[PDB]
């Protein structure tokens, strides 16, 4: 069982390979597992340290954008697990190109490649996003694609080029759309390692607009434990939600870490909101749990005292990448 | 060391306090820096956008001529830097009355305060056009005082202001002179960003009188820094004159300015002359150098084309300002 990664190196791809490597998966045969990342800002060698050694990994410093590269590397590879990404929404209202060329056009280099080199299936990796806002309610698979910033609608645009993979050319591709994920490794430009490094470092937390804005969180465990189930268990075309199902403003998530890490509301500061800032994320999870019995298990309390402590213990993996 | 800069929301202060808060005058020390801007036509709060959540920021809408709040505000400040003044030499010549108010008025109120709150040290901002216009060779510090425009004169009388003060209460005020600067986040009222702004709208340029005035050009970032040197270094009651060598006429940097934008001289309109218009402008900047060690590092070419390429960039800045 050959597997290819792409954007291993990353936060989630990093969480997954480790997993993978230590066998949380068992009925995902991981003989040999290429890690195929460009290492942007985002990637890390690091995250990688722990498995660094490993016999059954190979890394591959390349890009999902390199046709020649892939069309050697997807030999007699089975499946792939598609991470690579430029994933911040506060990048891609900076500087939005990036994110087409990565994320959509990346994808379907990887795709085209898939099909020439006859690879069973792929896991491509996709965000909640692609639905907008949703006021009240839960978005299911069949909600409409509503993207509002340019990393939605790169994301959302990667997820047609692989519809259009997996109708005209027959390749198994599925399809995951996951809420907001935390944990180690996370980059510091993200809400949670940002305000619990900022928090360590003394200085302020600059919370968006009003903080009114919603979102759901997924310990990045659980998150890749459902993409294990889609890998193994899922059908052909089909998309699925991996939901977290914890819902807070930013604001209540924000006084939580507070309270974590002992310190108060003065440390806060009100700054410009986010341009086309999404209201509110809700994804309904019934599909993937009727369908391939996946709930999430690590209760957000636990799951973000560990994050917490991570960072308090990993100054000098954060340290650098601020 | 508690510092308070006027009109730090304006086009020069607010360089100055972001360069301060980034850490760029290791010898000025600014633990606690407020910011006091009465934010008129030319104050904007966008201009200090990127150090908002700086905990050594505090920033104070209102202004100068408001002795009460000085009174309060100026409690424990070592030292001033007074940026804040009306500007522009038309809006000087349309209506002369503000400028009187606010530069000479406004200077006075300040200064009173200053002494009344027991600030250590002040660094009163000033203009090259005290002086007048020169035909040929360039002014030094002991020139004298032969302002044409209402705004020149109203500056010439704060700079007046600022000596009485020192002389009759002992106040440590250090003058500084500067000649015309340009840099991003400068109001599109001014030659550079207005030129720049209309061809970029596809729009004419209007060439006052026949363009053979001269200007001598400095970026922002020296004329910051050789305040910054003043502050940290002057002496009580001293001019010092910070100057940034290129003398072009309105002509020549028309057509610099086309260069850089691919546009050509059918873009430009003459347009009548402004009263009174100075007919060149040139500084010498011996005395600075000597002793405090300052000279221009910022080249004409490079600077001008990360200004433009700045303009560039920020519509959303300055379309709501035109
Ligand atoms: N972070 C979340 O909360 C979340 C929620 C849902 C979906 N997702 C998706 O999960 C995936 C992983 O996100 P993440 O948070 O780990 O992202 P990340 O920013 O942590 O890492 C992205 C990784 O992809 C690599 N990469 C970027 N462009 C590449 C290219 N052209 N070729 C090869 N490698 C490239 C980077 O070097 C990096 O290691 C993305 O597709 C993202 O859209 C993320
Ligand atoms: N722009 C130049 O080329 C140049 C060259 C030499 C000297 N100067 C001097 O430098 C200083 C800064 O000029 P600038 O170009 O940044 O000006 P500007 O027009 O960009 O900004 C002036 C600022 O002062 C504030 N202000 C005006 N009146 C006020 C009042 N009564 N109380 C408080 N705040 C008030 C405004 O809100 C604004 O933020 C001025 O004193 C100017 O005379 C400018
Ligand atoms: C970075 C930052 C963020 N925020 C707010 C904006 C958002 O409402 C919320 C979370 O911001 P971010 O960490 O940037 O995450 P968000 O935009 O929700 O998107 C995340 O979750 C998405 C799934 O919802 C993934 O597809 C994205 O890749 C991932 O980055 O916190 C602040 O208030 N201040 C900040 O400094
Ligand atoms: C706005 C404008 C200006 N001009 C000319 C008039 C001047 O000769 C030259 C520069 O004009 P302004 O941008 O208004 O700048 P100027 O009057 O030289 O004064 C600037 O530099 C001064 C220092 O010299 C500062 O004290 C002033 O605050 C600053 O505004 O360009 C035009 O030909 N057309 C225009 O539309």
């Amino acid at each position: 069982m050959r597997l290819l990664v792409t954007g291993g190196a990353g936060f989630i791809g990093s969480h997954f390979v480790r997993q993978l490597l230590a066998g949380a998966y068992p009925d995902v045969p991981a003989d040999e597992v290429i890690v195929l990342d460009s290492l942007t800002y985002a990637g890390n060698r690091a995250n990688l340290a722990p498995v660094d050694a490993d016999p059954r990994l190979r890394f591959v410093h390349g890009d999902i954008r390199d046709a020649g590269l892939l069309a050697r590397e997807l030999r007699g590879v089975d499946a792939i697990v598609h991470f690579a990404a430029e994933s911040h929404v506060d990048r891609s209202i900076a500087g939005a190109s990036v994110f087409t060329e990565t994320n959509v056009q990346g994808t379907q280099t990887l795709l085209q490649c898939a099909v020439d080199a006859g690879v069973g299936r792929v896991v491509h990796v996709s965000t909640n996003q692609v639905y907008g806002s949703i006021d009240s309610g839960s978005w299911t698979e069949s909600s409409p694609l509503e993207p509002n910033s340019p990393y939605a609608a790169s994301k959302a645009g990667s997820d047609l080029v692989a519809r259009a993979y997996h109708r005209t050319y027959g390749l198994d591709v599925r399809i995951t759309r996951c809420c907001n994920n935390y944990g180690p490794y996370q980059h510091p430009e993200k809400l949670i390692p940002l305000f619990v490094t900022n928090l360590l470092d003394g200085g302020t937390l600059p919370l968006y607009g009003d903080g009114a804005n919603v979102r759901e969180w997924v310990h990045t465990d659980d998150h890749c434990r459902g993409i294990a189930l889609v890998l193994a268990g899922g059908r052909a075309g089909e998309i699925y939600h991996i939901g977290g199902g914890l819902e807070l403003t930013n604001r209540e998530l924000t006084g939580i870490l507070l309270d974590s890490l002992g310190a108060d509301w003065s440390s806060v500061r009100k700054v410009a909101d986010r341009k086309g800032h999404d209201l509110r994320y809700s994804l309904d999870g019934g599909k993937i749990e009727r369908e391939l019995g996946y709930r999430p298990q690590v209760s957000f309390a636990d799951g973000l005292a560990r994050t917490v402590r991570w960072y308090r213990e990993n100054r000098g993996w954060w340290e650098p990448l601020k």
